[PDB]
DNA sequence: TTTTTTT
């Protein structure tokens, strides 16, 4: 009897496998009998115990196949084709909604019955983040809106502030919440032609640790980053398409992704300042300094600086009507799971402890 | 009347063979008659004598085949696929435990009565390795826990020290103990793309003797290694997935493995220093040199650079409760086997022989 | 009827042929009728006249075949597979023993009545070579021991000296005796990876005529060779496995071969000096030049470069107990044959002729 | 009916096509009718008029084939395979004898009544060539001996001298006589790999016109040639096998061809000077210049550059005993042709015309 | 029914189509009905309307084919194979005859009843171009004979100096007349390798506006071109085959084309100028500027750059016996046509109007 | 596709 290549493609699509060897290995595990399958009995991984019954008959015949890598290549090209169609055709709200749905899938297993995530440390992460900046959750919601709207000139945000003030901390978290990448624009004028190519097909970008020409009289190191950005005018504005180039690849023309500029207390050109819609002064405060050394429970299990923590902050603080109509259904379920586990008095006391510069107690 | 591709894949899985030519060669040895087979009678290699009788029928048909390399390729891809599956599904504790089980099986063969290793020579290696760094067994244990608790930014260790100070010796031993690959990054960056691809699904990587800039006043030649690593910060920091590539095969998107950077007294950039959680300064010690001169079996048999010598050290020094519960049973068996072969007084006499620079085993 | 692919593999395996065009060319000579084959009647090449009668039937069908190169590719891959199986499963002493057996077979053909060699001229080569270095036969024996034991870091020998001092001569002789490849590291670093890939599954490598900097006062031109070798420290160490690369094949991980570096009075970094266990300083001897001018048959027949000359030297000078058990029975036959042919007086006449700078056979 | 791949291979072997498109084009010309064929009637090209009648049937079927390039690839691979077997299995003296026989076949066609040439003009070439260097026939005979004997390190010759001194002229004539190819080593060092790959399986190479870095005070432009050539010291030696490389094929290991270096009066390093056995100082002569202006048929017909002029010179000047036994028969009938058509008084008149700086035919 | 691969090859041969996608596109236009075909009604492109009726039956079956690119590949390879055979076997005089035949075919369509070109405007082009140099008829015929006879080291011409004096104009016309390509040697020396691969199988090259280091006092920009040409002086002379090279293709061995160099007055090195045998230079005429100004169609229709204009010039002012015999029957037809519908009174009136700087046609 | 070309 014949292998169904369509069934293999269904498994690849349902699990979003873009790797031919991962697909081959996982599918070969289904060749063993379901009735006695230890992995289905003890339910380690969802990509197995959901699918083994449906695919067992096909996987037996697949294990006898002489074509196995060809079958998987076609299935992986089907998944790559769906990604490519979605990239060109989705509206930018739907792209972010797909990212949030994927993060909620990670939530549902990360905080699963097998969940190594306790709600408690993740909610302490949320309270740390919500204490970092005045009216923080509006700042995150405003960031997502301007990044989704992608409106010309009114795109890039300037994070200006002292060292050890948390600016890389939040920028690195927003890359995980949205998808995106960071660029090192400090280079001489020639090499940044290739560095800018890192933005190709990204949803979002950040310019990290931009050095300026001035500030040596304040013991800031001089560097050409800011003077470069004043020349990258059209990439910021996003009014016209720019041609972007990569290591031994030919140029792509697209609108440059929106982003964030993270900068110390450097002086800026008036032209560059006029091209940032929002300036946020990050400034350090000592009770957060003291809280951190008191609170390694934020830094273990990667909870700080992770975008899944910022999503949890949005679920806790925003009204449900602000999320997309398709994800509103899943977000109310995560609302009530937070409501049950973290009563408002427990959260308030935890945030009060953060205001007192101390970790979780009681 | 036709080749079972399934039996060949089964042999490759049982042998854990990642190389197409190795599989082709070994499987072709089975084409000759089992009854007259000198290798089965002489019992040279287990990969032959355990399997010849079972595979003889299939190997005779395989020797006539017109497809041989294609059959081997599918088998080898099955073994690489199981490695991908295990790398994505298993916890790092289980990965290290599987490696210890493989090493302990190899110890049972090697110290068995059918074996060839005198355990006295291997315990002399333990004595010599415990002299190399203070509290070596806690240092090995700390390294193991660091590679298991893969905490971002806190993933990499730096070994520093002059010529013949023991850096490569301990890195090679930890590498065998944990499993991993050595990478040379002294080559230029565009050619490192396929070098870095060797880290696919490995537990450790070691960056062997990376060359810095400067140091010519210390008679150290310059090279690109440090500058290349400083261009790879997300691979060291491990905050986000990177794309690793192999020829004529699709890329792998994974977090790059943790491990060891080794170097000879070069100056290290502050940005790179921020990513090495512990630095060990090796010193040349003349008593170890004099001991090795008089105990050349340690270097001829490669005992002091072997992971089996470090695994014997962990069995000797560490509690049972520090090992994973699956493997505790055969570890306590190995402890009583060590207590059988050695008094503590023999081991203290060995370590005194080392410290005095006289021959160990005297 | 149809072509036997197995017989083509059997010919390839018997001739140890790993070039696909060489196999194709030789097997096509068997097309023509065995009864009248001029090469069989003249007995030019053993690879032809031994095999034509057996393969004539298969070669006639092979000449009509439409996929000839595909047959030869499978045959060549079988030869490479056995070579890789031998490389992992044999001890280095067995590998040297197998190599000497192959050399002794070639000597039996050279010095038999069918052979074109004169054993007096080859023993004149042994006389000339024994004059090159002090205790030459022990230097060869110590080298063989070094290559068999393959001790970490104690693996490479450095041959140093001026122009026409004999470095390349001895290196070529040891390369034929042990088997191995010569590599040029003077070419630029970014293409050097494919040159290093020639080392795969080889017993020795010889880095020939490496250039340094800082000889220009001596009138030695500058070059990158020594800088490249200092980037390849972990390859020369042989503690860890290194990733070796052929075109269109994925990397193989193996311990890099031991061997020889030949160099002309350049300065060596102390880091690189730590990888060499012995340095041999070759000094030009005018009596050897005057001897060669008068005995040009040594250069024309390439006797003093040959491994067969060093094998004769070992048979003349070394005890039988220094050879491996399997070859001692052939070595005693060869010792008797040499003692029959050469009195010590004839040899001491030759060695005195060399020292006088006379024609060695005079 | 089926196309015979054997007949295509036979045509390629008899024509010695190592070009797939040349074979395809040539063989497709046989698809048209033999009786009407204008190319056969005119007898333009021997590769057509000898073979069309025999191959007509097969070429008609081949024109209907869907496999045409695959058929020609096998034929071309068979011609290359024979060439590689002959490289590894012939003596260099047989290789030269074969080349002379091929040039004598050309001479039979050139100076036969079908041919365009006539011997008087080519014998004037011999007279002009004999005037260029003293004892030119011994020089050419010594060169042939040097290239046949291929003595290690005593196997490259240097042609040195001013602009327009005859260096490239004589090198080209020797290159056509012996076969082999010219290499341009003035390129940058990283491209050089593929240039040197042209030498694979060749009998000679000529390093044309290498530039040095001195002598700009002599108005000689500087360049990298001599420095590149000093990196290739082990290639010029010919003691070891070097690893040659052509695009998209992995490396081939062989002894580099012997050859000629042509050079203006740049300073040469002692390391590279040691690898030349003989230096020929060309000096320009005004009577030769005046002669060529008046006898320009020598340049138009390229008689001055041709290997056939040097072969005619050897036939006129050397004993029949100096030729290989197989070719001595054709040499005596060629000597008889020359004696019959040229009196020594005509040839001495020609030599006297050249010395008088007047047109050779007057 | 099956596709005739033979008919696709016929079409490609008759179209001289050496591009696979062009062939595929052209042939897929033939699948639609011949009787309704708008392109055959409008008669836009000759490669369509001449061939569609013949090929319709085969093109409909070809549209249903699953092999379509494989069919076109075989066809294109046949066209390239004929070009290879022609390059090796044709005399240069036959090559130039073929080029003239193809240009006369264009002239028949271009001045046909369907032709979009008024022959008067092109004859006015003959009037302008006849004035550009003293007796242009002689220089062009001398150039053509020089390019046919191809005498080694005596086969390049230089145009130097004045701007707006016609150097590139006449070079472009000679280049279309003969066939061949322009080269820009000022590229980086690494790129110069690929630059020269444009000359592969070309009949001419023009080195265009090549630049040197000096001449600053004449306001000439510096450049590396002449320094690169000196590395190629052995390519220019054509005494020997050179290993020309292009991206991703193995080197090809051939004699470099003859050509023209256009240049500004840099000081050309002796080692390079010794490989050139003409300099011919231009002087701007004020009345010609006025004639172009008053007869702009000479530039707008690209008349004076074109090879058809020089062929018309040669058809007028050289005798029929100076062309190759095969084409003389077509040249008498064009002589009659031009002497019919134009008169020497009209031509001398045009060259008069040109001498007056007024509009040519009146 | 990788290698080569690009960096
Ligand atoms: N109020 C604070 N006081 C001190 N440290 C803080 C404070 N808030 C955050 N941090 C910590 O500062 C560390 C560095 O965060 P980061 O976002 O890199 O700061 P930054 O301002 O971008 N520093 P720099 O990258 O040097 O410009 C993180 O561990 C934060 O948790
Ligand atoms: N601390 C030590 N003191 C003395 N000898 C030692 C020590 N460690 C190692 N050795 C010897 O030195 C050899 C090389 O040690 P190795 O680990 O390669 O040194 P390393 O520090 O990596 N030197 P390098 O890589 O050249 O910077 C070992 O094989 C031992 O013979
Ligand atoms: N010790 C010696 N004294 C004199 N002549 C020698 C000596 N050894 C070799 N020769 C001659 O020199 C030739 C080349 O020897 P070779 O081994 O290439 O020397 P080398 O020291 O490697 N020279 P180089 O390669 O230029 O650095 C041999 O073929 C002999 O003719
Ligand atoms: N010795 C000579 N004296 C005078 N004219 C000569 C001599 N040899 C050659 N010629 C002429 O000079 C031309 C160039 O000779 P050729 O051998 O190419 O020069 P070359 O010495 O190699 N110069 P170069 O190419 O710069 O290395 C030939 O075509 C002859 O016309
Ligand atoms: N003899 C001439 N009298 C008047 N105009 C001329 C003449 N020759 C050329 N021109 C015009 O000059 C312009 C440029 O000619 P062109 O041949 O491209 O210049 P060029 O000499 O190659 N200059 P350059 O490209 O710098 O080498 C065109 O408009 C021509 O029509
Ligand atoms: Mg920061
Ligand atoms: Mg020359
Ligand atoms: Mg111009």
């Amino acid at each position: 009897k014949q292998v169904s290549w369509k069934l293999v493609t269904e498994y690849a699509m349902e699990t979003k496998c873009d790797d031919v060897l991962l697909l081959l290995g996982m599918y070969l595990e289904f060749q063993y009998s379901f009735e006695m399958c230890l992995k289905c009995i003890k339910k380690e991984q969802p990509s197995h115990y959901k699918y083994h019954e449906k695919h067992y008959a096909n996987a037996a015949i697949f294990a006898d196949s002489k074509n196995q890598k060809t079958i998987c290549q076609q299935a992986v090209d089907t998944v790559l084709a769906k990604k490519r169609v979605d990239s060109l055709q989705l509206t930018r709200e739907q792209m972010l909604t797909n990212r949030f749905n994927d993060l909620l899938d990670r939530m549902d297993i990360m905080f699963g019955s097998t969940g190594s995530a306790d709600i408690e440390e993740w909610m302490a992460g949320v309270a740390w983040l919500h204490c970092l900046l005045p009216k923080m959750d509006s700042v995150v919601y405003d960031f997502l809106k301007c990044m989704v709207y992608n409106i010309p000139k009114k795109r890039y945000w300037l994070f200006k502030g002292p060292i050890d003030s948390g600016k890389t901390t939040l920028a690195a978290a927003l890359l995980e919440l949205c998808g995106g990448k960071a660029l090192n624009v400090n280079l001489p004028l020639d090499r940044l032609n290739f560095e800018l190519g890192v933005a190709i097909d990204q949803f979002l970008v950040v310019f990290e640790d931009v050095k300026g020409t001035g500030g040596e009289s304040r013991d800031l190191p001089s560097g050409q980053g800011i003077n470069n950005l004043d020349n990258l005018r059209d990439y910021l504005d996003g009014s016209v398409k720019v041609n972007l180039e990569k290591k031994h690849l030919n140029k792509r023309t697209q609108i440059f992704p929106p982003g964030i500029v993270t900068m110390n207390e450097y002086s800026v050109p008036k032209t560059l300042q006029a091209r940032f819609v929002k300036q946020i002064d990050f400034r350090p405060k000592d009770y957060l300094k003291h809280c951190l050394e008191r609170s390694e429970f934020l830094l273990e299990k990667r909870i700080i600086q992770s975008g899944i923590a910022l999503l949890l902050m949005l679920i806790w603080y925003r009204p449900v009507a602000e999320f997309a109509q398709s994800i509103q259904s899943r977000i109310v379920e995560w609302k009530e799971r937070l409501d049950k586990e973290f009563s408002l008095s427990v959260y308030q006391k935890m945030k009060f402890n953060v205001a007192m510069g101390i970790g979780v107690l009681d």
